[PDB]
């Protein structure tokens, strides 16, 4: 359940490896950000490996991890394992250019954000105003790292868009579809 | 528990051309009220119909359904507020025939903007958000039509929960007479 | 439901206000009182009260109907007439408000709830005080008491015996035998 | 909870006036009653028109199609009256009325949208159920295009998302014929 | 709420017209009511035809066989009318109608599939319950092949998974006779 | 539940001297069947009684209660199996008048030993277990009486769940005729 | 579970206080305990406070606010992800010139929400204190944001979301970081 | 409770043993992949032993463990203990050719993946295409390591296919069926 | 729970594996991990297995049985309290002559139980697999008790409770020890 | 649970186990019986001659769990001193009487209860008969064990354990369950 | 809610046993285990017992009482907050002249409560036992408070709350503290 060799996630963290597993929420985001700032505080040069196997989660939690990645001076090497869907695909695409990897049988999914709203009509319009702001804010972030136009981003993320590692490499999400070290 | 006079107490009133809108208003309550308003119209298209309101409100689409049926039928409608007429219950009180909108002394009228919910993708949130804004402006135009107020007064008053006494509701234009028969 | 005993009493112009009082109970009571007024606006109406209380707006709805109809209303407290049940007992026609010897009457300020933003809570707190002032003026009107004593008595739960409620002005006669 | 007006409830009284009420969510229970009422009204007369009052937020697609088939099958002219709202399959029943007899109230609301559903099981069972919900999608689109007199391209474009319409917009689109303010 | 006529609920009013409604899922409660109606209609007249309206997603297999047996037993010609959908045992009752008297509305759909069930207990009880379910599967396949005029090899390959059909496809398969638009 | 007028569909069949044993069999169902059988005997002790069976079984004491009343009344009883007659349902099917036990072609009959529970002290377990073995032997003698089988064949066939086709139940002695047509 | 001390304690050794998730009496007690521990180390060394909170109890937020102002150390507030409700107050409560935010973060300000139950006298008592908290928060916001009381009233009447630049113009934060 | 020697699973990890026990989800997949990288960092030449006793689980979690196995340079010795079903059988076949073992009374099961889909018809078609892609993706992986044609994999995995260790060896899933170490 | 470092780990030093409580994939994985660890420490030293299990998952018990037969170490099985269902199979799987039981213990054997749900095709596959497990368990009991299959089939058709003396006569254990 | 204190931390029950003290408190199930049996075997491995102290404060529990502890108590060569604290009911009374003769003690206000075992049975009639014979064997098995250690005849045991039989420490000594009734020094 | 060596283990090092919260078999077994450990350390050093219990199981309170009276160490009972039901019995069970209580503490005594269900034979047995427990508690209270059995019967017939001075006069205490 938690092997000791020092839990198994710290021994990799000692090798400068940050694991992003399971759904992404404020708990997972705060742990990843705390590890990114600590590894930067130890060195501003050594690269940071980030293993991603997340089906998605909260949008604010994904942007919190994204900003911390795009703020630390260290180059981040993203490694997609199993799957990187929803905000997990953004963290995979937000890696250092040329250092974004994925395994052969992985799968990447992108889609527009979903949310909720309840209250008076004035409160619904305010909350719907921010959901559409996050939608276009995510579209600008994806178009920045994938080198795609906003038209292609809006057309592809209107629905759930699953991609194979080769389909994500050509789209601009990752860079290398590894088959061996 | 509904008493028997054979009918129930509400049907004995329905024979006297009396429709009771008591309690929360949803699809079930609106469907029953509309069915009664059309059955009373079939008996006579001239005899006035009396509507008693003791409703805290409910679904906006259900309240608009009753309002449309009230304005659709050519029968005169006398509205009677008992206890309280809040949310859509206040709209049904003001939707009566001009000059036939009454209220008891210790009644209470509350008006407020509609509330709702929305969940789904960002595209679905926007579609449902405007639709609530369309219902909000649709209610504000109906209130301004029967209360003879401007849209600025309706918007400023119904931004929050606006409770009114029968005198304040008469001064605002919702009801016409504050009855007192001691 | 014995064959309907409440429907039989209504034939003799008797409206029973038993159990708690909510929007459903008030709707039935108001519908019966107006039905009895449509038959005759002169014949007296008997109201049997055995209620532990309930929603305030439901009690005010019954009260306004009681004062609107021209029929004399004889109130008969049986067992207990607490909270809004005490108001309906005192709202009867003066000289026609009765209570059984071992019954009891309770009066107290209205209670409620409020939740939301600081603006909505202020609006709801405004209205719960208007109901408190409105109830005190109605109790002071029918019990022939001043607003000072009504505020001092209804600040907490105030239970009264049929003799204490008669002296306080809630009811008129404490029946021993007919 | 229904008033009693020999005695019957208010819905059974309207049924004697040849009025069927489709009010509330439409499932198999509601559809069967509506189909049973439509069959009984036809067995009383094949010429007298049938009035259908609609106040439904929608429901099961197979339930709405069941009512639609019975509406087109029976020989009686069907006057559809939208009261309150006619959303999802309720809008299809409104547009399924006799041409020229589809009415609505001025503040009513009409919504059309593509069908939804679910699928669970093996990959083979997923593909079978998925192809079925796509056949129902194309089946609804051809029915809407038939009664709204629109092209398939317009129907496919408008029903991709939830499409809310006003009585004036639903009249322009071809769902209803006239928006009534008073009895004609 | 079921509406009331005054010639009496709407299903009781149709029962006097010799119309039995098989609506919703089919279980022992629904099957027993349909059987009680069919045997009452035969006692009233063994010559007058019985009409059966079907709008069922299916249900218990034993309940569907109970209705099918009563259908084939009574001497009355049975006109089956599919409204909405006739799936699982509902498609079997639709095919169980008198030949030439099996109809369906245009936008209906018919689904057929092999039966499903459960089994739990000791290994001896599992083998008893499994053999009985397999006997029901072969029993249904023979009934379908009898009324659809198809071969067992066709029935075995079609009902292996869920097989949805349009009224035109169901007519060609042999489940119903006529697809009706206007009478 | 349908209604006739001249009355539910089961009450209308009872006027034709038909008793329906549908669904599970518990103390409630057994009491109704026995109340109808004794009522049908009070009308006529010589006219036959028809019993339609579509039951998966239930409580054994409830099945024995119906069996006792069936054998006690003087009326001949024609048992008709529709759908399935399992557990005590097969016992009521075999308890019909000899030569008047029928079944539809696709019906299914099952027989099995009784099941139950027992909880308490060791003394209570022994008493409750002894009564279950008495019910088991009491059922086996009743089955062997009406099927004309030996106790051994009844004991070995009912050790596990024994499902039979209508032809297999006719050969075993549970029913007499497998009707493909009236 | 949490990666090994632990990880938050490591950042505390670097004088970093993390205000993550909702804010209640338990979270406020931990933050105040960490702030008092960092002040016991030194009375002038800067304390860093990273915020990623959707809000929470108002009384718990005021507990953190008073502790932030009372301690002598300069507080460096960093908005990560979001800082809504009381989270924006703690973000704006930082030392002037030391209130930062990430580029894609978001700030929300709104009047306090609560509840009241009981009799009319108890409803009126609890309704007063909520109004007092509303003016108390409005005075706290107007102080650090250097805005007028009318602006704070019109802004926090409904929910108001702001980008890091919009909150910098309003007066919540001071510096908006960007691509290094 | 896990014993203490560290825990019993950590002492085996010192002997280069990775345990894939119980159902497979994202939590189990991450721990296995993390343990496989610990053994690779210690040595790229030393073989890794992976004991499997899993009924299966999430397919994406099984593909994650599969990719790490094929990625690392270390030879992997898969040992089927108890059962290797669903993705557990794929991990058993994913071992290095010639190093896939099984105990005599183990049980191997292969079957096509299962999933769910809900939403609008457009969302159903998108998710249905993905389930069919996972189906053919697993079929090509099984065909690659079992050295079978795609025709055989489709027929064998259309339903739940249970295999004895001797049958799974002939099918190509494992290599050796051991009783005692030879 | 008790420390001496649990009490079971202290026994694991003395090459003692405890199989107590219901057996599932969790218990089976722990037992196999202990058996593999004790084999790595020594291939000749015997392994003692104390059994107090009411049974459980059949595949979990088969995983323990195969691991017992795989390792080269002799395995002494000690029945304490009860050894029922798969617990009796592990008791009989010990090294011939090293299968013991306390005097007031209790041994029970029975055919496996399971479930099946789905289409008629799926029922037949799962039913065929349950019957394979039944014959597989029957061959294992006749493998260690040296009884004929006719005796194994007739005894395990129902729940067969045995005393330690009866289980020794049947061949499940070898010694009934009152004192060492 | 508190802890005490070459520098190991000991929970309060391990500190007593180091003094060769096994605590049997609360209900007795497979989990409790497994821990007690594990502790008795550990204390025997340290020394097969030093006495083992067993404190009992149990309301009872599973019969097979109590027999598992009883057999292990009789198997190990170490003399076992049983100390009844609070109450020793159901199987707890059997463990109190299972101690070495002359070393069975009890506190003044303790309470000892004995009764026949209870159980359940569900399934077919054949399964009910099998499970009924098995609880009957356990009943006779417990009666023979009580009659052995209390030195009472089997008939006295059958008459006393038909219902719940509560005893004071003085009554349990006269009956033969314990030897010494401690008297507050 | 455990401040770290935890705070209760640190007090046990000073020979202080805490009896907090309700008293059940779990609490009684811990208190008895601590009293036995503190006796093995020293038979002469006094043992301090801090009591803040609302009461609980009677057999659990009798177990602690029998352990307080069996060890040779003088027991100093210190009532804090409340000592109700069996907590008051353990308070009066201290060494004569070493029973203390804080000024605003509260002592409550009451007859035992219990349940009963089953046949009429089982009802009489369980009721005859709860009366023996009732009379047993009455003898223990009358022994340490030096009151008569008739006074204990009348006092514990209902819930009898006492102030620290009323408990001292009744015989439950010895000294009502104000300062050490
Ligand atoms: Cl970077
Ligand atoms: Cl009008
Ligand atoms: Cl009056
Ligand atoms: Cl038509
Ligand atoms: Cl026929
Ligand atoms: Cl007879
Ligand atoms: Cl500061
Ligand atoms: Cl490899
Ligand atoms: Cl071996
Ligand atoms: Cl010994
Ligand atoms: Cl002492």
């Amino acid at each position: 359940l938690i092997p000791i060799v020092y839990d198994i996630y710290s021994r990799l963290l000692r090798e400068r490896i940050v694991c992003v597993m399971g759904p992404i929420d404020d708990s997972v985001a705060s742990l990843v950000i705390a590890q990114l700032l600590f590894l930067q505080s130890e060195s501003n040069k050594k690269p940071i490996h980030m293993y991603i196997n997340s089906p998605g989660g909260v949008v604010t939690a994904g942007l919190a991890i994204y900003d911390t990645m795009q703020y630390i001076l260290n180059p981040i090497c993203t490694w997609c394992v199993g799957q990187a869907a929803s905000m997990g695909s953004l963290l995979l695409a937000a890696g250092t250019p040329g250092m974004r990897h994925s395994l052969p049988n992985s799968r990447i999914m992108i889609h527009q954000p979903s949310g909720g709203a309840r209250g008076q009509a004035t409160d619904i319009e305010i909350q719907a105003r921010e959901i559409m702001k996050l939608k276009k804010q995510l579209y600008n972030i994806y178009a920045k790292h994938t080198k795609q136009s906003l038209q292609v981003i809006e057309s592809a993320m209107e629905r759930d868009r699953y991609m194979s590692p080769m389909e994500a490499q050509e789209f601009g999400i990752l860079d290398k579809v590894l088959v061996h070290p």
